């Protein structure tokens, strides 16, 4: 029923691609409604903030769609917290990371994720919702 | 309107996971119909067969959903043929490759793909369709 | 006399292994009393919070027992702050990191630590206390 | 006219080298005045705090002199935020990093910086100002 | 009840740090007595001698505290013999190996050990005893 | 009082960026005058020529600003000669090397330099002068 | 009872070592008869052909002796198909690969094989038969 | 007298650079005539097809000009078959591979080739002919 | 006529897999008799002991079947002594090493061996005998 | 019309292969005449000499055929000077470098060259001429 | 006055190069006499034996000429024991190791040796003596 | 009879260790006289100068003692010229390179040298002479 969408740094800057973070929340909320889900979308540049939201979803046994931004490639902490999730974890990148710098082609999160969606824009979020609806 | 779904080796063996390759074709065909698309699904263990289907989609300017199996990690040829596509290319893995052997965590295809979906089972195919419908 | 015990992310989640973080504080406090020490145990998922506690121990010339969780493998910042400590620094892992992923077998902290204890469970904390008592 | 000087962890500890962080602010402020600039100097051990100050400078199209401390070698997030700056970005290290550990000889920031100054002490800040004044 | 302490090459040279190998045996024996344990301490520069003592402890299901010296970094054989132990294995280094040459930062033994203590001097032996007493 | 500016290959080709090597000499000479310094600027495509100028500055105990061009990444000889300097050595790159090929991101000179300035154009030379004036 | 012997490229060229591929089939057939086995020996330069023969042996639960030639070092596909076999898989090289180029010292097949025989000439095939007879 | 020109995948797509594969055959045939040679030009996306043509040239002791496309970087099989050629083998790339992705800068074929021509366009084929004519 | 079977550490522990080292000697002795061979089987955890047995076989020009255990991956000495053998050397592993840790996938012995048998259990010894009988 | 042929160290030693450097000049001069070109062939063991000849060809917008000998693998300087050429640059090796030491399989020049010819002997020079004539 | 010459495995096999180990002892003894030295030459295939002889020379403050054979590349233990020597340590290889396998081009002993002599045959021993005589 | 001693950069700076380059020439000349040799000692910071002296010794079939300084680690050219020598080549380092930076532990010259002497000071030159006298 409930799905957590968690955005790391600096996804607050979407727009500043026309879509803003707020537009994104709204798109996600609408699609969620359509799927009979409730989406809790949250963004933070703070690793610790993210860890806290992840722990919460671990305790509630809620699924997570997670776009960690740059922490994806760097944070073992975040990985460890996600590793505790018992519901599904979908990792999401808007851009195709494999078309950029080699360092972006590694993720500490993918191996503990259920699955990963990259390069499909903001629609990756919606497709992740839909996966979770049909599961 | 038309979408090519291309499966490499040995996706003919799905089932032998309950879903068979034929079931998969049927699921994909149904979803495609629902999206107002036509899906041409094709499978082959032959790299050359795949290259030929890719060239065709290049000439027709049709989008491709491609699950190359093991050739994903090994074939520059396949990459080169896909690199010619002008419509979108979605790379698909049923399993989460990042949860397996390190060698599976590299793909010659991802960097030239539009995007990539891994670990969402056979539903990755359907989600890829839906991306292409809304684009 | 005073010993700082510093726990990083997500050691707040011990339990959720039966021992909780609170139990851990209590075990450490009891052992410290027994050794004629005072233990100040502190936990945070915030790197910056940890850095601040480390700086404080640097200024006070107090010893530190530090379990950085995942930041152990990733944070040069933390290393740099610890590098300032003039009293002893004992690094502690509950689990044996060398029995897990290769990435966990490197630590930015070990080379500037006095010593390191891994894989002895929560008792590593108590043994670290005892080292510091007899020194 | 306005120049942002951003210091990461643990540059609050300069002194504790005689020069303190406050002295540094004052030196920078004086030189800035001399150049007909205004310097906004800010320090934080929080990656997120830094990201926020960087985003701000991105939105204001102000130049940044940035000394990220240890995050220089570890944070893709920070890199990504700096990558958004449209004014110049000068990276600054007080010490010569190339004379220390090999891990310090890589920086996620240098490739997106305008330029880099290392090993010239606190005077690197002043020289960076002067670059920006004559540009 | 019985604990095997096994020292490899060239721990016979402790002293030649004031503490000699004999002093070490005596310190260990005293602490063991205090814990209600019996310590069998043995040293050899011969890999084969060590393997034999390890096999013996495997057959007797006795715990081992093992300081292999340089064989720690080089001997798969020793690892394989330890891998047979069913009681606990604590690996011990007197010096902090992570503060020395990079080659010393790898150990064939750590991954099959219960845990590891480095850089706490000869007291690591005593702390290892105490772990085994409370277990 | 005296400062040696040493340019390697092929900095004779500056211009052929509008600034020519001669303009550069003149800019440097003017700034030097302004600082109460004398600048001896010299350029050569010959490694041996450069080594000779470096040895001379070693014997005279004069500071060197050195832009070695491509020899920066390749010449241990040059490093060894600079290693003899007892006055300061500032390494200078006009372009930001960290924004180019990976091979340019290593320098045999940086670790023995006092400091390094890259990506600030020809102004890096002038800023290096100014460092040396205030020191 | 039935054993599949599968030869990849270009084992059709044995002879062109006196033994030809046909001689090899005959030697294998004779030894098989002697062991109370039936040997189905098949050769192809086509990866896809091989995959098909492997799938067949997977479905029939027949053991495979496989000499993949150069695909041994390059084909994840082949590995994946073999990974499906439930009967034994013996990998065979006629030549000692470890005495040749470093690239030949890796095999995608060995880790999923039951065992491997290299450098014993064509007799490796016969010894593999005999293993399978006594099992 | 006879020269084999062998083109791998997907050199059938030349044109789709104006020159088509057919034009290429014709250019090669004309130049061959001019040199007093006969050129047999053949193309295939099938590795196995190529291997067969290579074996044939091995048996006939005919020289080969070979442009393997992407198999150049990936196929040990192809290398092994070429290694059997007793006449000359010239490797040909139309594009300069060293100006592209790092993975293209390795070739399994070069070390067993007589020589290699890259980046000279379709004229590399003609120059290879001419080498073989004057030899 | 005579064949040396040499077992390193800790193959004395076979059993402690039901087959003991003694059973193994007996199996080998019986098969040898059957082949018209005499088998001298010897085991030692001492590298030096093994070297001595290898030198002896070098001087006698007798073939060796050698299972070095862990020294296989670590000992250049052993390699060097085997390199002197003029009769055949068969390397034997009971387990499939390629299915274990990456470090076990390298052997200092394979490149100087005649051939290698891994993963066929104790029957690898018997098959090695049979190779040597038919040679 | 004019083509520069530049030979590095120690191509003065051709002969001391029967062909001497002088013969080579003469062969090149004759072929050039035949093509309606003028060839300026020059050789030097001095990197700086070569750089000077390269700069000259840059200023004159003349094409270069360059055989740098060992500097090919080592000199970034030379690369940088060639990178300035606006006419074509053909890199030439007489021997097949890919059949020798691994270090020779890298070239700082290839990526900035138009194309590369290796292993065709002195005829590579003549073929390079011919390329440049038909272009 | 006294010099220890220590030979590891399998230098007992010199001859079996005409010179035998005994001849070598005699050559060394004669040269030593000539230099006014006494040479104690000792050989063993046992690492532990060597360690014991090294410890002895450490305690006696005698210089060591050491040819460790294959242990040179593999033994940290031996390195550690040599690291204790306070008199000079000369490392000796008869053969030029840098002309053989890459693995032989690393030595755990060289960095703690006074110096190293390779590839001069048995005369390296005599030259090492002479160094020690004139020192 | 004649021996060439060749010193690269910056061995002209010996002294500026008390021994100067001139002293070194004199020591070498005296020892040479004593051995019934003539020593031609030559020094240059110019790679090309060295190459010329090496070519000369190649043509004269004279032995070379060569201390290339930093070019030892960097110059393939120099290696190639030495590779032509038919008399012996002894490589000499005054300092123990294996006790310094890792980059100094590789030499392009060692593998083509007869032998190598490092860390014995200027006496390495004299010992190299003596080797060549007794050969």
């Amino acid at each position: 029923l409930i799905v957590n969408v968690i955005n790391g740094p600096s996804l607050g800057r979407l727009g500043r691609g026309g879509t803003t973070h707020d537009e994104l929340v709204a798109l996600i909320e609408r699609e969620a409604a359509e799927l009979g889900l409730k989406a809790v979308v949250r963004q933070s540049d703070s690793e610790a903030q993210l860890l806290d939201w992840i722990h919460q979803a671990a305790d509630a046994a809620e699924p997570v769609i997670l776009n960690a931004g740059g922490l994806t490639h760097t944070s073992v902490a975040l990985r460890d917290a996600c590793a505790e999730l018992s519901a599904p974890l979908i990792e999401v990148h808007i851009s195709n990371v494999h078309a950029r710098e080699e360092f972006r082609r590694h993720s500490y999160l993918s191996p503990i994720a259920t699955g990963v969606i990259v390069g499909l824009g903001i629609q990756g979020y919606l497709l992740a919702l839909r996966y979770l609806a049909e599961h």
